DNA sequence: AGGCTTGGTCTGTTTGCAGCCATCGACT
DNA sequence: AGTCGATGTTCT
RNA sequence: GGUGCUGGCCGCUCUCGCUAGAGGGAGGUCAGAGCACGCUGCAAACAGACCAAGCC
């Protein structure tokens, strides 16, 4: 079977050093310090030279003077060598050469493996498959075919390539040796083939890691000042001079500060809002020809200069790179360095052959690592053991599974602290097929047919719906040519449901007073300020927040002192169920989560503490604590996220997932997600997390997942107290079940429909739609070029023909397969919303019912 | 008391570049 | 047999 | 058995202060383990937090 390996890596504390190394080290990151801020010119770089006072502006003409100012000869061969340099890979084969003094050529080409297949079947391949497989081979083309030609109906096949070697061999390995001499360019240590095929490829790899971004940050500039320019209407041309007057009396301009100045200056208003400057200029004639714009030809014109002052406040080119910082050193097996290992008393050791031994300390990643050599790869078997601090503690270490896997080289690093650490890139053997499948299947719209024949009879999925309420909701589920069942998926089949949905995390105990406990600082905040704004005033305070500050056992009535025992009373609760959660390890995500945010507004609160005494003008340069905690927690509670949700999906082969970083509705900026714990970053945990036990992950929409039925697809409303119910109108019988819940239905549906299915588009005149919606009017109404009339009672049909009386460039909604229009979206939300006010009853419906005989969300047959 | 806009200073958050080497030929 | 230098590819 | 994460106590220092106290910060010190673990360099865009004004 086909098998692909997994990149990974973990560190091991070094404890002690041997041999000449300790130069050794310092002396590759200082040649690499030395001559990477030399090589940074010759491709002419246009960079800012980073400085306090601002960033100067070098261009690459200003660049590309000291270029041939600082090589007058090397030029017309070193714009040959960079070129064979970025492409790199490894067809550039040798370009250590410049470096290493004693560099040898050879006068032949290496016998390549492909080079060896296409010289014993010279008599008889067709021209017209001889020729595309030399025209893309860099060595090959350099003699036409027609040699090519006579050579393999003569000649038998050994003797050919003796005269070949010579004429196609890659002219470029040369280029290195030339410039050292014609610069006289000397390294530190130069008859070490270690030090120097290292420093090589490794100045190398920092610097491609600089190309791609400059023409990649340019291609920016050159795609913003196309989109900035295309959208300029009438309605440009006097919303930026909004800003330009709107600067000059200090103020500037908002997105929800627009909707309220036209209608506040259509009738007569005389007394102003919060947006008055704007009305005294929305008033004035100039800007009158604003008051009259449309309904969503504006929204096309605020992102514009949303755009614009982005163009504005980026600089012109890359910073330069800071090269100071010590790099992660990598040595490799075969052809780069040379290294041996051994695992001496449990304690690990590193053997380098011309420079020393470094030494290792025992680990609890590797718990019973295990080491067998093999010619080309290290052959690793260990365990994740737990960490041990009690000795008679009842408590067994948990054990983890044998892991088997390959290992070829190794990564070293200097910290900050003066330390050495050690990495070990290993590599994993693991089923591809899961991979194979969760891309080219799942993924995309449509596979082509000898890849939708790549499945096996029967398989298992996943998905879950995350928000900051009680975080894990999975499904697990069976998909089957064969067997027949409720839920419909594009091109596999019908599937029948194993486990869930349920939550798995409930919201923990704690949680409950430790918002109570949030709300107590949410207090001290508003409060600061009224200490600070009545000693510019000459007031006294608010007895409101007076009483409630004499809830403490406070030893004095004065008010600056109530203020410090109720965040001393305030710290102590934190610093107290610190302490009792820290003896648990934190299994409770669902509690740490409104804990982690608890540590937010304390630390958000005492920088308005210090803060208090300064007098308006005079600010206080807080300055880094390197506080390692804040850094380090709210990872380590993203990588607990994983184990809760691998144990619940290892037994899967593919999971599906909610992506909230994407494009949402109105609401996702001011949401704690994307605030609290990254979307991306939690989903590639997790894929880091599952990839590792072999099971593909694929993400689909976040288009309205909570929103829609599973059951009936007809719209819903997510209660706007209690977020964790949802109510649904069909039958003519009002219905209730769990949103976060539904949405790892609604995951799971448009997983299995490939996200063909849509939640809503805007209409063009038969200005493309993506591949991913085509396939939707295609399999159902009948072809892509079809507009859309308004119908009877307001719904919308397709039609087969393309009329000009028909609504386009509008946006819909879709439902049960009848495409809905907007203006019914919201009566439709209105005919849920209103049966709940009138204080009726409904039906909670779990979803692990077996009365369901087919689910019709994301289904078209 | 509260509700935005402007700017500065400081960390903190979310991304796409580079990478995780095999094989012959000369020589022991 | 074995070491270490120097050399080899191409689709999205 | 490597990196994380935690509270008391001690002083030390720092900041304010209706005088009551609080809050930091790198280390010296008393307590707790059913806690997961891709390491790393260059780069770029937002948002988050506090002091200032004008404005309704
Ligand atoms: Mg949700």
């Amino acid at each position: 079977m086909k098998v692909h390996e997994i990149p990974r890596s973990q560190l091991l504390k070094i404890k002690q050093y041997e041999g000449s190394f300790v130069e050794w080290y310092r002396d590759l990151q200082e040649d690499r310090k030395k001559f990477a801020s030399l090589l940074f010119r010759w491709a002419a770089f246009g960079y800012a030279a980073r400085e306090d006072d601002g960033a100067t502006y070098i261009s690459p003409s200003q660049a590309l003077l000291e270029r041939r100012l600082l090589l007058g000869d090397a030029e017309d061969v070193a714009i040959k060598f960079l070129d064979v340099l970025f492409k790199g890979g490894a067809p550039s084969s040798s370009c250590y050469s410049l470096f290493y003094e004693d560099f040898a050529l050879r006068d032949k080409a290496k016998y390549s493996g492909a080079k060896r297949e296409f010289i014993e079947g010279l008599a008889t391949m067709p021209l017209d498959k001889i020729i595309e497989r030399i025209r893309q081979d860099e060595q090959l083309s350099k003699i036409p075919a027609e040699e090519w030609l006579i050579l393999g109906a003569e000649y038998s096949p050994e003797e050919i390539w003796e005269q070949v070697a010579p004429r196609i061999v890659n002219v470029d390995r040369s280029l290195g040796k030339q410039l050292r001499e014609r610069l006289g360019i000397k390294c530190r240590r130069p008859h070490d083939a270690g030090y120097c095929k290292i420093l090589m490829e490794v100045v190398a790899r920092q610097l491609r890691s600089h190309n791609e971004t400059y023409h990649e940050y340019l291609n920016q500039t050159h795609e913003m000042k196309t989109k900035v320019a295309n959208n300029l209407t009438n309605e440009f041309d006097l919303v930026c001079e909004f800003a330009e007057v709107l600067e000059e009396k200090n103020y500037g301009l908002g997105w929800y500060v627009l909707w309220q100045g036209v209608k506040q200056a259509l009738k007569e208003q005389k007394k102003p809002t919060k947006i008055q400057i704007a009305v005294d200029q929305l008033r004035q004639p100039k800007f009158a020809g604003l008051l009259t714009a449309k309904w969503r030809a504006l929204k096309g014109a605020y992102d514009t200069w949303k755009l614009k002052k982005r163009l504005e406040k980026r600089k012109a080119f890359p910073y330069m790179p800071n090269w100071d910082n010590d790099y992660q050193i990598p040595v490799g097996l075969t052809g780069l360095g040379v290294f041996t290992l051994e695992v001496k008393r449990t304690e690990v050791v590193v053997d380098l052959k011309e420079h020393g031994k470094l030494f290792c300390s025992h680990s609890h990643y590797f718990g019973d690592l295990t080491a067998e050599k093999h010619p080309s790869r290290y052959h690793l078997k260990f365990r994740h053991k737990l960490k041990l601090r009690k000795r008679d503690s009842r408590v067994e270490p948990t054990i983890g599974p044998w892991i088997e896997a390959a290992l070829r080289e190794i990564t070293i690093q200097k910290k900050p602290n003066g330390v050495f650490y050690l990495g070990l890139p290993y590599a994993l053997s693991h089923g591809i097929d899961n991979f194979q499948i969760a891309k080219r299947f799942f993924s995309a719209a449509k596979p082509d047919k000898e890849v939708i024949n790549g499945l096996p009879s029967e398989m298992v999925v996943g998905a879950a719906d995350l928000n900051l309420s009680n975080i894990v909701a999975p499904v697990k589920a069976r998909i089957g040519k064969g067997l027949e069942g409720p839920l419909h998926a594009l091109d596999y089949g019908y599937g029948e449901l194993i486990d869930g949905p349920k939550i798995l995390t409930p919201d923990g105990p704690r949680c409950g007073e430790l918002i109570s406990l949030k709300r107590d600082i949410v207090e001290i905040k508003s409060a600061i300020k009224e200490f600070k704004a009545c000693q510019r005033e000459g007031l006294t305070m608010s007895e409101e927040t007076t009483t409630w500050l004499s809830e403490v056992e406070s030893p004095s009535d004065s008010p600056r002192c109530m203020i410090q025992s109720r965040i001393a009373d305030t710290s102590r609760r934190l610093n107290s169920f610190k302490y009792q959660m820290n003896k648990e390890g934190y299994q409770d995500l669902a509690e740490a989560l409104r804990l982690l945010d608890a540590m937010d507004s304390y630390n958000s609160l005492l920088e308005s503490y210090q803060r208090m005494h300064l007098s308006p003008g005079e600010q206080s340069p807080k300055e880094a604590k390197f506080d390692t905690k804040r850094a380090s927690f709210r990872d380590l509670l993203r990588r607990r996220v994983a184990h809760t949700i691998v144990e619940y999906f290892d037994d899967c082969d593919i999971v599906f997932f909610e992506d909230l970083d994407g494009p949402s509705d109105s609401d996702s900026r001011n949401n704690a997600l994307v605030k609290l714990l990254s979307p991306r970053t939690l989903l590639l945990y997790i894929r880091q997390a599952l990839e590792k036990r072999g099971i593909g992950m694929v993400e689909v929409a976040k288009d309205g997942t909570s929103q829609n039925n599973p059951i009936s697809g007809h719209v819903g409303w997510r209660n706007k107290q209690n977020k964790s119910e949802i109510y649904f109108y069909e039958d003519k019988e009002l219905l209730v079940m769990d949103a976060d819940e539904v949405g790892a239905m609604n995951i799971l549906c448009r997983g299995l429909n490939h996200s063909v299915c849509p939640y809503s588009f805007v209409t063009k005149a038969p200005g493309d739609y993506g591949k991913r919606v085509k396939r939707f009017l295609k399999d159902r109404y009948g072809s892509s070029n079809v507009r859309f009339l308004v119908a009877s009672m307001g719904f919308v049909t397709v039609t087969t023909k393309r009329p000009k009386d028909a609504l386009v460039g509008k946006r819909l909604y879709y439902h049960g397969g009848e495409l809905v229009t907007h203006d019914l979206h919201n009566r439709m939300k209105d005919e849920i919303k209103y049966l709940v006010e009138k204080e009726v009853l409904a039906r909670r419906v779990s979803l692990s019912d077996s009365t369901i005989k087919s689910y019709k969300s994301f289904a078209h047959v």
